């Protein structure tokens, strides 16, 4: 049926020691929360309801969704009271899930599953199972059916034996929510509303609460400092490696790979180590990536080689290219099929030709490049340049924008240029 | 006595998503076969028979060997089927060693240890133990001795309590295989010729056999897929850096250091993180890797300095020579004693003098450069162009080949040179 | 009380393989034995005997305290005999702290507690359990109270059960030390002096024996060999990345962090993979890190960012700034807020202006560069130069030094620069 999504980053964060909210802080160059508002998109949640007490402004100015609605939660009274501000935009009808803004790993199948496995008018909750549980909540299971959670500072001394822990997460319907939550109370030591208290309300209603487990723990694992991030950083890199290797591309080494964003990969892609690949990179078949490049928006087309510590951003590179080693491409950057860039080579706004080379300690700028031509070593342009196809550069020729040159073209070594050169005309 | 080596690469490797045959792709810079390939030198193996059943074609492209032997296994009936399509070529009295082309870290000595294991008449079987055999042969053995092999399938569930499996690597006379080889047959549910059951054979015969076990579980480890051959690859590298450490050569980082090739170091030799060797690589006494750099089929002389981020192909350094950071050395560059190469600087089929400086955004091409020579930041050359001793050259010169330059010479910055200059004459 | 500190250098490495002494050899940027007295002199050490049998040479060139008290031992006879030969400098109150060259790890928190531990005329001693103790001396306690301790060759087969060993690290009355290290002998298979000797006097005399713990077994693993020294060093890595991390430095991937030396950290500070930080780095508030950036006895002001692959050596950057990628500054570089460097750009010994850019190709040496500055591509000055504050410089403009740049002036492309130019003057 239809569903919603409660994103929780109420949290306050101090132990993260930073002026930027928890949970925008990056795993794998995109927020954290984002990973969960993009889990709830893929399960085709109508509304997310994120729900903040902190950082307003930088949240609204950080993340943008259609369909995202902001809950303030005045005052930091535990989950139970944030789960009350959100609870009047709950449908009835629709089912509503519970998820966190520091737990960004959990996975979207692993969601799937709870859903299906909600009771009607009941609660689906996911559950871990920890060789030590420690001031984890303990699922009390009474012929096998699940009964109420104990936090562990209530937990008996049998309860505090039980493996079966809280995650967090479950899933309601929407009206059984907004019932359960108004019978919510902070009579304890903490004064919180603690949302556990709701399973009990079911059982005791006489509905049912269905557990479903994790595929892995780091799903459900949350973060609170720097550290916490760094090794949810290194588990879904390091899940994203084993994916793309068992999908035909070769990683040299999977400790030393990066990926932030989203791969398309042909047929035999290798990839060295120490590479980073951001935001949407497209890679033709049989690419290769030297060690310690970074491409980021970046297509890649068929057969090309990418030469060692290479930086590309938003070049469109056609078939056959090579570049590198020590060769930077700026956004805007352009090679058709056939060209070489080599070491200390700068492209800007930039198209090379077809077999078109600028082989070394060359800088172009806002400029479009004939088919064979060839680039002198040191040539430099002040930026708009136009050169013709079959184009001869003497080494460290200057070119003052604009300047357009003639195909065939001829040109000097210590060359300058301030006018346009006639087709075919030797130029000193 | 004498022997030859049976290469299986028969398996077709459709896991590993490629055009190229699976044991072509490379282990450390070589193909895995090519691995096993110079296993089977090192004990000196007669022949090596190579049995392939697709991409015949890369496969002789790429491996060239005096004594590859190629056999074509028309139909993957097994490896039963693949030894028989072999046994014309074994001689009777060779022993025979089957190797597979997907276990590149099978180790030499683990293979001397089976060749004095085998009984005379009989078999030796490597044979590892695994805390859980699961969908493996199952070594049974009856009063300590070997009597065959249960694959899994087939296993009871007494020999599913094994824990000795069986490998695939054996060794037997060549006429003993012979005859055992044509007793094989189909009838089993894949109807493929299992090898295995040669072993129950030789027990019918009275002949006995051998069991060694291998150092490392490694050695015995196939690949199937990218991500096997990516844990291969790191468990290579770790083994090469324990012994080059315990050798005295120090790792800033063990984890970040990858060997492809053949390293001849001397005492006191340090690498920093990240640095990759390729080929034949040769360092002197006290020589310094900067972190990230790449050494290919290069010689570096005594007390040689590489600064961090520098690139070396086929380049021959004297000692005391230093270079980078960001240095680029083309093949055929060299430096003699006591050069330097600083950051942003190329050298292609170039010598540089000795005691001479090119510090900055240099290129130089195919040229000879005479000793106490100082090269000025941007001096580029259109190549040969040769340069005397003691020669200074301005900072952005250019000089178009062939410009020979004599000794003493001192030239100003932004000249363009198209003449040769005589000695100790000054020009502008 | 007062107290000083016995540092052994003593233990010849022929397995580091090495002319330079073992204790020499660094971790983490700085040799093992500096970092023993470093945390000697951190304890408060009033003098630091350091007992060395070679390389005397190499160690009073390399090691350079005011304290410090050269020990020979002329032959190597065993912990005992050394520490009679800097017992005469013992004074008869202080109490005298017994550490070693080749353990550089422990921590100055674990000495301060064997320190409290000792009982007056007794012996503190650091020992730790072992899951497999081989080989090792170890604790012999009745009723719970140390009484000595037995070397593994003289274990019984009960005393080869005890988990607690002997670390060799010990604290004792200055004047009961050399009452006991008198009593020592050499009657034993080896010949040698063991320290270990004493303990069992303290208990005949009636004196008590008290042991603390170490927190890690890494601060009492001592090195023999390269492999253990590179197995410290990414111990203490990883034991600085943490502490980092939970006090709000961001590390993308904490394997791939080097810190050698001392790091003052502002919030909000993101250092990316492969990182290396040298001397004394200091960062301010929001800084980035580029990818494999190393940065050396450098000062970064407030919300720089490095981009990847940048070199900088003693660099003072003011606020703003932005550099790289593929920059490289050399000692004395120096920018001012807001100033940027591009790629394939060197400064040595150079100021750049205030909102000043040299975004490709160029280097500066002994330089200084007016606010508003733009350097063209390609720049090269052959070094002292200044420039005017709102200067523009032409691609491939190159300035003999030295050579003064009027304020406003503007400077045409491919210009060589000889004489100083007036103040709003162009120049071509």
């Amino acid at each position: 049926s239809a569903m919603s999504v409660v994103i929780l980053a109420a949290g306050k964060g101090t132990r993260m020691y930073s002026d930027l909210p928890k949970v925008l802080h990056t795993l794998a160059g995109k927020p954290m929360v984002q990973h969960v508002i993009d889990a709830a998109k893929d399960l085709g949640a109508a509304a997310v309801h994120l729900v903040y007490g902190h950082g307003g402004d930088l949240l609204r100015q950080t993340l943008h969704e259609d369909n995202l609605n902001w809950v303030l939660q005045a005052e930091q009274l535990g989950t139970g009271h944030a789960m009350q501000q959100a609870a009047p935009f709950f449908s009835d009808d629709e089912d509503i899930l519970m998820l966190y803004g520091d737990v960004p790993l959990i996975s979207v199948e692993t969601l799937q599953r709870l859903r299906a496995a909600k009771p009607q008018g009941g609660i689906g909750l996911l559950t871990v199972k920890l060789d030590d549980p420690t001031g984890y909540g303990r699922i009390t299971r009474e012929n096998g059916q699940v009964t109420g959670i104990v936090e562990h500072k209530d937990a008996s001394e049998a309860q505090r034996q039980i493996q079966e822990i809280n995650t967090g997460i479950l899933v309601a319907n929407g009206a059984d929510l907004k019932r359960w939550l108004a019978k919510l109370t902070n009579n304890n030591a903490q004064g919180e509303y603690y949302i556990t208290d709701i399973i009990a309300m079911a059982y005791q209603e006489g509905h049912e609460i269905v557990a479903v487990h994790p595929q892995r723990l780091s799903e459900v694992e949350g973060v609170n400092n720097r550290l916490q991030l760094a090794r949810l950083e290194r588990v879904y890199q390091s899940e994203q490696a084993e994916k793309l290797l068992l999908a035909g591309v070769m990683l040299r080494d999977p400790a030393r790979f990066d990926l932030r964003g989203v791969l398309k990969h042909g047929r035999d892609v290798e990839i060295d180590t120490n590479v980073i690949l951001q935001g949407h990179v497209v890679l033709g078949d049989r690419v290769k990536i030297g060690a310690g490049c970074v491409i980021k928006d970046s297509v890649i087309g068929d057969d090309c080689e990418i030469s060692p510590y290479s930086v590309v951003e938003d070049a469109q590179l056609q078939a056959a290219c090579t570049i590198g080693p020590f060769a930077r491409l700026r956004p805007g950057a352009e090679l058709l099929e056939g060209a070489h860039v080599g070491n200390f080579v700068e492209m800007k706004k930039a198209r090379l030709g077809k077999g078109s080379k600028a082989g070394h300690l060359s800088y172009l700028g806002d400029a479009e490049i004939g088919d064979n031509v060839n680039i002198g070593a040191g040539t430099i342009t002040c930026n708009k340049t136009i050169i013709g196809d079959d184009v001869f550069v003497g080494s460290d020729t200057q070119l003052v924008a604009p300047v357009s040159v003639g195909n065939g073209v001829t040109i000097a070594a210590g060359t300058t240029v301030t006018r346009n050169i006639a087709d075919n005309e030797l130029v000193l």
